[PDB]
């Protein structure tokens, strides 16, 4: 909407308060036009229908408990647009300052948010399982994430190349999270999941396998469920950037840790630069070690430890 610029405040999910980007013709909507072409929250009131309206607010207060997975939607989607820009130097998920546009309040007790191919999209949980997803960093980052690949290497969602993108998703995910630096860890969505029960979270990268997940190639999930793994997959490749980042001995491999930066920029080149929709974790691996040699050279640390890493989990 056309409106002058405005800074609102609530609460989140979680109870913390924080400032928005809102903009005032009427009502206060929350679009942020401090980003890119803007960043824009929507109503899905229940429903499926998409993207629903236009969050509107009388008084530019967003304290009551159906506005916080609205104002953390918002919130979290400018962090994670904060992280491309200042990290990578990328202009929202496009490379050109594409709108962001996310719904909360999507369904009735739906236990799960996504990016649509046009959106992000947020259930409210069902209160046992799950509470508004939104209310998770690593959550929208992931989501948003999808974007991002899906504008670059464009990873088909099945088998192995979708197992890398959803790796890739939560990645960066956990790199958002590490950036804003409240609370962040190598857990995937621990903030929204399962408030009656401490210390557990969807999926872990530091130990995939606490949640079920293969930790290295020979446990590699080939049924079909999950278009073949991509949640399930995803742990080999989490593992093996845990293991670049912090290092550790995994199978009696060990390797030297890089940090997070360093596996930011390496995954960030391998995903622009060499991955293809059609890529398998063994080209996964090629594409790591051409981006770590170029930013790094080919005798450096940097290389080694890749290597290292994919050795770890069984992946040539
Ligand atoms: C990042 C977390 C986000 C909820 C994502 N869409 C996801 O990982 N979903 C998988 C785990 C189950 C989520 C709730 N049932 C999924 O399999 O869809
Ligand atoms: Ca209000
Ligand atoms: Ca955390
Ligand atoms: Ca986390
Ligand atoms: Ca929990
Ligand atoms: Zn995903």
């Amino acid at each position: 909407i056309t409106g002058t610029s405005t800074v609102g405040v609530g609460r989140g999910v979680l109870g913390d308060q924080k400032n928005i980007n809102t903009t005032y013709s009427t009502y206060y909507y929350l679009q942020d036009n401090t980003r890119g072409n803007g960043i824009f929250t929507y109503d899905a009131k229940y429903r499926t229908t998409l993207p629903g309206s236009l969050w509107a607010d009388a008084d530019n207060q967003f304290f009551a408990s159906y506005d916080a997975p609205a104002v953390d939607a918002h919130y979290y989607a400018g962090v994670t647009y904060d992280y491309y820009k200042n990290v990578h130097n990328r202009l929202s998920y496009d490379g050109n300052n594409a709108a962001i546009r996310s719904s909360v309040h999507y369904s009735q007790g739906y236990n799960n948010a996504f990016w649509n191919g046009s959106q992000m999209v947020y259930g409210d949980g069902d209160g046992q399982t799950f509470i508004p997803l939104s209310g998770g960093i690593d959550v929208v980052a992931h989501e948003l994430t999808h974007a991002v690949t899906d504008y670059t290497a464009g990873l088909i969602y099945q088998n192995e190349s979708g197992a890398i993108n959803e790796a890739i998703s939560d990645i960066f995910g956990t790199l958002v999270e590490f950036y804003a630096n409240k609370n962040p860890d190598w857990e995937i969505g621990e903030d929204v999941y399962t408030p009656g029960i401490s210390g557990d979270s969807l999926r872990s990268m530091s130990d995939p396998a606490k949640y079920g997940d293969p930790d290295h190639y020979s446990k590699r999930y080939t049924g079909t469920q999950d278009n073949g793994g991509v949640h399930i997959n995803s742990g080999i490749i989490n593992k093996a950037a845990y293991l670049i980042s912090q290092g550790g001995t995994h199978y009696g491999v060990s390797v030297v840790g890089i940090g997070r930066d360093k596996l930011g920029k390496i995954f960030y080149r391998a995903l622009t630069q060499y991955l293809t929709p059609t890529s398998n974790f063994s080209q996964l691996r090629a594409a790591a070690v051409q981006s770590a040699t170029d930013l790094y050279g080919s005798t450096s640390q940097e290389v080694a430890s890749v290597k290292q890493a994919f050795d770890a989990v069984g992946v040539k």
